[PDB]
């Protein structure tokens, strides 16, 4: 079945094969389509209180096991039958079976390269795996992290990286990062009514205080690491500042952008996914990549419900905010990018501008159809917060699909914590 | 059943329960999503060279009936009821029935509050419709759409309107408007291959001259009305220039902006697509409304497809054209969009901006859900291509599906269209 997909703006068209390989999980249907849902049950991965019966894990891994001897050029005939029937009896002998070295760094890759939500996908084949499977307590991941973290910001020259955690055996004993980012600030809600901080980390930053940290009501307060080795309850431990970067914000031609003493973390690592591989699940496996220019300037400076800096700007620029024509709203984000972009490079950070990281993706769409036939693509979240149409991919037409491997998103360990 | 969904910048959420009324007819499967493609079968309505069953059209026009009974606010059992069998009576004897000259009213209306992806919804209850049932000749057609033109650009203060020309009944007997909108510039290849006017518009004004139209070869040249009567062959119309309002651009700063002779027709009115009522279907009528400004703004200037002259801007306002990180496009499409605002606003001509476009919509949808528990929105087209988080539909959550009345898309006339 070749669905056609056609970009109008350069005329190119593709035709998609591999959405047959997907897994039938969307909650679109005939009569009804919700690809703007946020975070849909569909792309979630929720919690189990038992192994995954070895019947409905034994076909996926297999099915893993195929892609990958299959990813080769070559043709391994014998290693490949040899592991195939290695894992088999594994799983009818233990009920579970374990990644070799390799295989999960290629099933990490191969999960971004899936990530229809990423715009950053030319990178895929990019990226530092570290293995603390073998971990056994918080403390070790702590460990593990500050590891990741001084790697990743290689002092200011970003690269990617993740560390998976020992996979989910019973459900009851996971190992996995509470934090959504390793990196995150401190939410507080303040007796005016107000939110000093980072509002999408109020109810995260309540927990922390709960569990014993000390708030200091600051606007860009690092959060502490709640970390939690197999289904023990979690643990706080600090990210020492020495390896937390920062930028502080400043305009090339408003020299009253610093009076607003704004600044940004230079690494993006999310940490609360899970990574399904073959029918395993890795809900510890936190990853990063750099910045693109808009996830600070647009989205957490701009968005109402995160510092929502818009209408300062503005009346600083002398614009008229009141007179919503005037297009005030629009130049102000522009500027505000603008500093974002310019702040990090005066710095020597690695940070990437949305045009740029758009063309970069094309290629990497032209890519996927001519290895594999078929690329996943979300439209609603790879076209950049602000210049929509003025990047190639808005104007390319792309189909949706969940693969494996594949990164789904959790519900929120605390929310379902069963505490000691 | 309810199906939730929220405004992440505001907190604010919904139950729809309206998509039980869809017709299931998108592509989007469990497996795969596919809500990106701009113009799709399912909403596509294609031709005929058959009536349409009264088998199968009785449902769909007793449907509408109660529909349209339903709409007031009083109870009119007595007429109700007779409409009903009235019809049920017209369709078994004459194999169709005739809409009355309100209940037409009432479906172009509801027909623009069911379209999912019009932003500016808010004014559905406010349309004039041109009953032009009566029509017969392409010269007629001709006269009926003059009328349209004068009565809706009503010297600057634009107004909303619809001509519904006769329905179609043989499919071989159709009444329509080639055209993809009235008012539109022509686009001819020249001889170097490059592009000169509107590239939206090749292959129609190629169509023209094949049709003994004389190729101005200018850029801003309004190609002529395109129409069709019965099913015969297609008639050339010019449209008076007098009643062709246009725009001259000029940016409030930028004096040099005049110089790029920029200008644009104030009249926004799509003639290319098909009502369906009960059933019925009308492959001819015209409707429309005011600009949105980015429409002339970001797309029809910018865009690489269209004029694209957001290099040029760039050079003229000294920006490094060269360097993508400095974000010049983005500077210099807001500057573009604000030219376009002035004007209009200078000129007098009616326009809106994307700002107080997005939170009048905001208003519509939370009505919507008042009313009938529902509001079909296609996020893809609603979230204006520039500053896209910047307004409050991006950050909200919406369900897209196809309700009766309705305005579907056609398969171009002259690809399909048997010659005499
Ligand atoms: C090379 C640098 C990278 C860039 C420039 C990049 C950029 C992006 C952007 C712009 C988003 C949207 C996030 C949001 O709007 O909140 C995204 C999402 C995502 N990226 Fe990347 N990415 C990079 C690296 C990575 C890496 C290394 C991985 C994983 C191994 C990855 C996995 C994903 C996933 C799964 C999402 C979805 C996040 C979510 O749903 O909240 N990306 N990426
Ligand atoms: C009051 C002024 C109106 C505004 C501000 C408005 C604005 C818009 C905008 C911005 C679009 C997208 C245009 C594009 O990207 O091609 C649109 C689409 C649409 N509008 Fe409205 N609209 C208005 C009136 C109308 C009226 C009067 C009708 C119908 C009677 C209507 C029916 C639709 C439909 C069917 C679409 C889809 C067009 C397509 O797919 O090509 N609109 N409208
Ligand atoms: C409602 C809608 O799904 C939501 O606002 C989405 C839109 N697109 C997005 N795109 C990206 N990259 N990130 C986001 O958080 C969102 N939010
Ligand atoms: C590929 C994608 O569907 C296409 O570029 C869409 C995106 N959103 C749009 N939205 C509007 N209003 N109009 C368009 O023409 C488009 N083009
Ligand atoms: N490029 C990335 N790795 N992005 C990860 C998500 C970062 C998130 N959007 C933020 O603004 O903090
Ligand atoms: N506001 C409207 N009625 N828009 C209808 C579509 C007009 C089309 N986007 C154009 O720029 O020509
Ligand atoms: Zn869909």
């Amino acid at each position: 079945r070749h669905v056609r997909i056609k970009n109008w703006g350069s005329g190119m068209t593709f035709q998609d094969t591999l959405h047959h390989k997907a897994k039938g999980i969307l909650t679109c249907r005939s009569k009804s389509c919700l690809g703007s849902i946020m975070t849909p049950k569909s792309l979630t991965r929720g919690p189990r209180d038992k192994p995954t019966p070895p019947d409905e894990l034994l076909p996926q891994a297999i099915e893993f096991v195929n892609q990958y001897y299959g990813s080769f050029k070559e043709a391994k005939i014998e290693e490949h039958l040899a592991r195939v029937e290695a894992v088999t009896k594994e799983i009818e002998t233990t009920g579970t079976y374990q990644l070799t070295g390799d295989e999960l760094i290629f099933a990490t890759k191969q999960a971004w390269r899936n990530a229809p939500r990423c715009i950053g996908r030319i990178q895929w084949s990019n990226l530092q795996v570290f293995d603390a499977r073998s971990c056994s307590t918080a403390r070790e991941m702590f460990e593990h992290i500050c590891r990741h973290v001084r790697y990743s910001t290689n002092n200011g020259n970003i690269r990617s990286a993740i560390t998976v955690f020992p996979q989910r055996s019973d459900g009851k004993h996971d190992f996995r990062v509470w934090n959504a980012q390793l990196i995150r600030y401190a939410g507080y809600q303040m007796p005016d009514g107000s939110i000093r901080g980072d509002p999408a980390n109020v109810e995260f930053t309540q927990l922390c205080i709960d569990l014993g940290w000390k708030p200091k009501y600051g606007r860009f307060d690092v959060v502490p690491l709640v970390l939690q080795a197999n289904g023990r309850d979690p643990e706080l431990f600090e990210i020492p500042p020495d390896l937390v970067l920062e930028v502080a914000m400043e305009h090339p031609k408003y020299e009253w952008f610093r009076e607003l003493e704004l600044k940004w973390y230079a690494l993006p690592a999310v940490a609360n996914m899970l990574l399904e591989v073959g029918g395993l699940e890795f809900p510890g496996c936190p990853f990063n990549g750099w910045y693109m220019g808009t996830e600070i300037g647009v989205r957490d400076f701009c968005d109402v419900q995160r510092y929502n800096i818009l209408e300062e700007v503005g009346r600083r620029m002398g614009l008229e905010t009141h007179k919503l024509a005037s297009l005030w709203k629009d130049q102000a984000v522009v500027e505000i990018n603008i500093a974002v972009l310019h702040s990090f490079q005066k710095q020597n950070v690695t940070i990437m501008d949305h045009h740029s990281a758009a063309e970069s993706f094309m290629k990497y769409m032209q890519n996927e159809y001519r290895s594999r036939g078929g690329c996943p693509a979300d439209w609603i979240w790879l076209v950049p917060p602000m210049s929509g149409s003025i990047t190639p991919v808005f104007h390319q037409e792309m189909l949706n699909y969940v693969l494996s491997p594949f990164y789904y998103y959790q519900v929120e360990a605390w929310k379902t914590h069963v505490w000691q």
